[PDB]
């Protein structure tokens, strides 16, 4: 008759197509592509007849066979595509074959496929919306937002975005190269540790850790291949399949590098190691350009030429090309998309090259935003206006006549994304003001920042600027919030739910392409709820414990205990740093004595 039904020993069961060290700071060391993942089983029958063959199968498909030699046996064989399957052993004669209960494997692929999906509830203020527009609804997500801001990948709203932005993949090279990053502690040599061995001019990642190897909701375990937030991406890619994550390379710091790719091969170096990273995180579609600024006046007043529209241009031509050619291996549709100043000077010239460059890019995302801060105390103004204030008509740098200036040179409407901000700027000692106009005064210097000098988040304008010592005006010319305290000249200029309707309705009558949004952590719901709707789419008794009292700035491992507010705590995994509650790494596990 058969052979008996086999047992499958107790074995590893989590495999990888592409292995991640975890200790690894450089990303040479940290990544190894494989065409397949190397699966092992090992199974007994200690009582009768072994067969003489033996298969393994997964999800009924055979993917092994091999002699029965006796009582134990073991097979290595190639598993191809990501997945969890249920693995059987067989043993056969010519009688028929007699298959093993299943024991369920998991192969690891950077596509998510062995993930389940991150599909999280809406957090603070966020509604659910249907994604009819037809627009572009976009927002940046940070690396480093998952330290102090506390912002990981489970937290973003997710279903009310088409296009995810990563901020930001960095561009390797030391001094001369990426001297702007020099300007943040720690930031130059951490990318020089990540680029250790590794070409100038490749791309990276700039923190190894918070992208691939911290602990994270549903990528905890030490031996889950991909943690931090390309883990937790992934995860997400596989509940919001039609999510455009894209890669954002570049943004204020890590621009530099750019200027030096009017060198072919440079910029050829560039593309293709653009192309390899692409190949190795297969959940990523495409590639979001932020040079700022081609021609220069960025961060690096030593950089900048007349030639960088030309090489902005030949950059977004090789980039498609190259996706092109990646679309050829792979079937799969990539978007190229760049973000492009949205006015400053000599802004019209480089606008004739972006209306050559359109018909390689997918979208152009208009940074309408940082028209006016602290980087200026004697010119005050809106930060993200749709148009001009009253008091000043003239005014150059406007949302609208960013649009109007790109229309003017062809760029086809379609592929203008408005930029909506997530933060104010701001001053304080505003002085000097006429007609209770803070704006037409001057200021002693940067409002008192959430994280940085300057600069306020959203939520905490929300949350703690917009009333009390605090006056809260909209201007209804500009289509500009601003929250204005007397007694100290604080001035912040943001944006709120009315002027990000402003921006989305202006879309809808100039038939743009939609509205993007810096950055998603800083939000509390009110501007991505207003960004969806403005564009069309429309809704939808524990045991006394004792332990000692939460330590802010400590880090703890798995399995801390720590009594805060009242109830005793337990991290569910590692690397925890933030206060018990504010996500969903702590459990409440205990009371405490009252």
């Amino acid at each position: 008759a058969a052979p008996g039904k086999p047992t499958i020993a107790w074995g590893n069961t989590k495999f990888a197509i592409v292995e991640v060290d975890q200790a690894a700071t450089a990303y040479n060391n940290l990544v190894k592509v494989k065409n397949a993942a190397d699966v092992s089983v090992s199974w007994n029958l200690w009582n009768g007849d072994t067969g003489t063959t033996a298969k393994v199968l997964l999800n009924g498909k055979e993917a092994w066979s091999g002699p029965s030699t006796g009582s134990s046996g073991t097979a290595n064989f190639k598993v191809n595509k990501g997945g969890r399957y249920q693995m059987q052993v067989a043993l056969c004669n010519a009688d028929g074959c007699t298959a093993s209960d299943a024991t369920e494997i998991v192969v690891a692929d950077t596509d998510g496929s062995h993930l389940a999906p991150l599909k999280e509830p809406l957090l603070e203020k966020n509604k659910p919306y249907k994604q009819n527009s037809g627009k572009v609804v976009g927002s940046y997500f940070v690396e480093w937002g998952v330290y102090g801001r506390n912002f990981t990948v489970d937290k973003i709203p997710a279903q009310n975005l088409t296009h995810l932005l990563y901020g930001f993949i960095p561009i390797c090279g030391g001094n001369g190269i990426n001297d702007s990053l020099k300007e943040i502690e720690g930031s130059f040599q951490a990318l020089q540790r990540s680029c250790q061995g590794r070409e100038d001019f490749k791309v990276s990642i700039h923190d190894p850790f918070a992208a691939l190897q911290k602990a994270q909701k549903g990528v905890t375990a030490w031996d889950d291949p991909y943690k931090g937030n390309f883990g937790q991406l992934m995860a997400l890619k596989q509940a919001h399949p039609d999510l455009k994550i894209l890669p954002s390379i570049g943004g204020w710091t890590l621009s530099d590098p750019f200027f030096f790719m009017g060198d072919k091969v440079k910029r050829d170096r560039f593309v293709g190691s653009v192309k390899e990273f692409l190949q190795t995180w297969k959940f990523f579609d495409g590639v979001d350009i932020d040079w700022e600024f081609p021609g220069g006046k960025g961060a690096n007043p030593n950089l900048g030429s007349p030639q960088d529209g030309e090489t902005y241009v030949l950059l977004m031509k090789e980039l498609r090309a190259m996706l092109d050619q990646l679309s050829v291996e792979t079937g799969r549709k990539y978007e190229l998309t760049s973000a492009i100043s949205a006015g400053k000077d000599k802004i019209d010239k480089f606008y004739s090259f972006v209306n050559v460059a359109q018909n390689s890019m997918d979208h152009i995302f208009l940074m309408s935003y940082d028209f006016y801060g602290a980087f200026d105390l004697k010119n005050l103004g809106h930060q993200t206006a749709l148009n001009a204030p009253a008091w000043k008509p003239d005014t150059a740098y406007t949302t609208v006549n960013g649009v109007n200036a790109l229309l003017a040179q062809g760029v086809k409407p379609g592929k203008i994304v408005v930029g909506t901000a997530m933060y104010g700027r701001g001053w304080t000692g505003v002085n000097g003001y006429q007609n209770n106009i803070p704006f037409t005064g001057t200021a002693t210097g940067p409002v008192k920042g959430t994280w940085e000098n300057g600069i306020v988040d959203y939520r905490q304008i929300a949350g703690q600027f917009m009333s009390g010592e605090w006056q809260y005006t909209y201007d209804a010319t500009a289509e500009a919030p601003y929250v204005f305290k007397p007694s100290t000249g604080d001035l912040i200029t943001f944006d709120d739910a009315r002027s990000v309707q402003a921006k989305g309705k202006y879309v809808l009558d100039k038939q743009l392409g939609g509205l993007f949004s810096w950055e998603i952590d800083a939000d509390n719901g009110d501007i991505l709820n207003s960004m969806n709707a403005s564009l069309g789419a429309a809704d939808y008794n524990l045991p006394i414990m004792t332990a000692p009292a939460y330590v802010p700035g400590t880090t703890y491992a798995q399995g801390a205990l720590v009594s805060y507010q009242g109830y005793v705590w337990q991290t569910k995994w590692g690397y925890i740093t933030s206060a018990p509650g504010s996500d969903s790494a702590w459990l409440k596990v205990g009371r405490v004595a009252h």
